């Protein structure tokens, strides 16, 4: 056929699927959404595992920041939820291979608003 990988594979999988968080649109350029894990495992890995931008837009980009010494997600830039009423990218991480086996993982960050609290 095509192919058919069998065996066993120490590739970076994150903790969940769908990161899912709630992201004050009033967050300031550099307020903390969450951070993605690369579970290893392996009691501690020799770090080998970096977070980058797989799937995500050009506004996406340059409206969210994410560390990839660290692996955490904030914000860069201010946030309408006029302009977005919900942002929606994937990160990747490699680990091993070249490519590098990465690793995607889709991020749901619904755009909640802090000056419509319920009193």
């Amino acid at each position: 056929g095509s192919s058919g990988s069998s065996g066993n594979d120490n590739s970076p999988r994150f903790e969940k699927s769908v990161y899912e968080a709630d992201l004050a649109e009033n967050s300031a350029p550099g307020t903390p959404i969450l951070q993605l894990r690369a579970a290893d495992l392996d009691v501690g890995v020799n770090g080998q595992i970096e977070y980058v931008f797989g799937a995500a837009t050009e506004s996406v980009r340059r409206l969210l920041r994410l560390d990839e010494t660290s692996g955490w997600l904030s914000v860069l830039h201010r946030i309408d939820r006029e302009e977005v009423n919900q942002l929606r990218f994937t990160v990747m991480a490699r680990d091993r291979g070249q490519p590098p086996k990465t690793d995607k993982a889709t991020v749901v960050l619904n755009i909640k608003d802090e000056n419509d609290n319920v009193p």
